[PDB]
């Protein structure tokens, strides 16, 4: 077994390393709690491993890989993780992940064509595929994503029902700076102005939340209202639906999802919705 | 819990139900085997129980479905799984294996267009999508396939490689009638003129194997020869291939598949091949 030392930060890059310390971990009675990114680390992603920490005697894992992108289509991470008290952090190659190419791979549900798989066809069979071996690698009870991607959560909840996995999928409600704009890393490429133009989203968000007291149509004119008074904002695409992504029913629980441009960088946020309250 | 007898026969019909007893079991240092199979119960299946079995205090699961097909494409099972010693055969219907449809799936890699995906392009993925899922359910520590049906068997290890599967896959010999014949619960479709004529597909693969030594041509020709003296059987292809289905080395192991059809009932063999001996 490669060596683990615990209570400490423990760095691996084989699969087949933490594959072998997980397991030996998990027969001691410690649950195994993973935590999916891409690095470039902040306080969203210290969300969800905060969440995974309060479950007691945990081992956390942070796994960080950039999946490549299918046809068509010097940092202080560690340090961050560490001062969080993770003990493994998996940083695979692409060789290590795809050692064999892009072979066997996850072919998802029709839900992955639509919004955000409008765009990019291919991005959510990238996804599940990269998650599905995440979780067969790590084996945690639990693991853990955040409600930003709300999409992207609702498609893992199908993977794991349809493949019958034996994990535990927490959706950690999205961090948000002070004036609501949703943390995410791509946040970096805003210059000044456009981040202060990006409070729209979830401006636009929070008043169809409270506005759907008066019914489907005024929340979502509302949130229009607020992103047609940001000029550098240009809409992608601003949909209610049902909590499971489904046609929104006439009353009920929904999910309110924005995607919009502001110059060359695509900014995502979606909120819970009450209707017939 | 579900009740479980240890030391009997004991039949689930619910994923969940199979899926709670598998890990407890597990948890009391029961190594769980699996054997998946489609029932109609006959010694080549058998021989993957008692393979199976062969591991010290081991659980034997044996699964019987049968999957749907996808778009464009009283009996005594149980009585015998329980003479063998089998404790857990699990016998989900499709809206217990699919109670959401067809919805995420595997998509197999290349290899699943070829020999029997030429054919039958969607048969892989509704296999591998289906282990895939009696894997998660049952999390045995082996699984076992049997070598007649080769480029499954080769599928298998490339889903549990690709997936990151903590699975050891086990292929087990090919059960063959006195006469060569490959056991296939399809056989029971033959008359008995054809099942007499069926010894063609064994007999020419063996007179392959001993041509060998002449090289890769001599086995070809002498396995065509074979087929072409019984007048009943119709080739759809007669294949040498490397071991684990990619081209033929000019010397070293090999695998010939054939597959043919006797009136309506199309039957596959296959059998190791050494060139360059
Ligand atoms: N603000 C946030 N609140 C809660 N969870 C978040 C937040 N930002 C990211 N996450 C979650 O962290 C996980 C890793 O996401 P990822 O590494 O893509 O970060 P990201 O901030 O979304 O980066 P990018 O902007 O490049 O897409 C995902 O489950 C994602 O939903
Ligand atoms: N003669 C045999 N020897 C070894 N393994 C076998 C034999 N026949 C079937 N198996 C294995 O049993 C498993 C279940 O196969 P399945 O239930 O399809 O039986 P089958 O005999 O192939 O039926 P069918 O003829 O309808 O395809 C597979 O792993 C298969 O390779
Ligand atoms: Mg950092
Ligand atoms: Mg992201
Ligand atoms: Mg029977
Ligand atoms: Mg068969």
């Amino acid at each position: 077994i490669p060596a683990f030392h615990p209570g400490e930060l423990n760095v691996y890059s084989a699969p087949g390393d933490v594959a072998d310390v997980s397991r030996a971990l998990r027969l001691t009675g410690r649950r195994v709690m993973l935590v999916p990114t891409m690095g470039a680390l902040h306080e969203g992603h210290l969300a969800l491993v905060r969440a995974a920490k309060r479950v007691p005697g945990s081992v956390v894992v942070v796994s960080i890989f950039v999946n490549p992108m299918q046809f068509g289509a010097p940092d202080d991470d560690l340090a961050q993780l560490r001062a969080e008290g993770v003990e493994i952090a998996f940083t695979p190659t692409t060789a290590a992940m795809y050692p064999d190419g892009l072979r066997t791979t996850v072919q998802p549900g029709p839900l992955a064509a639509e919004l955000e798989g409008g765009p990019r066809p291919t991005h959510f069979a990238g996804v599940l595929t990269v998650v599905l071996k995440l979780l067969q690698i790590v084996r945690p009870d639990r693991v853990f994503f955040g409600e930003k991607d709300y999409q992207q959560l609702v498609l893992i909840r199908q993977l794991v029902a349809d493949f019958n996995l034996d994990v535990a999928v927490v959706g950690v409600p999205t961090v948000r700076e002070a004036d609501g704009l949703a943390m995410s890393s791509r946040n970096r490429y805003l210059d000044p102005a456009q981040r202060a133009a990006a409070v729209a989203l979830s401006a636009a968000l929070t008043a169809a939340a409270h506005a759907a007291t008066a019914g489907a149509q005024a929340a979502l004119d509302a949130a229009r209202a607020v992103l047609d008074a940001a000029p550098g904002v240009a809409v992608d695409y601003l949909e209610l639906r049902d909590i499971g992504l489904g046609p929104m029913p006439l009353n009920g629980s929904g999910r309110l999802l924005v995607a919009a441009r502001l110059g060359t960088t695509r900014l995502l946020d979606n909120i819970a919705i009450e209707i017939g309250t």
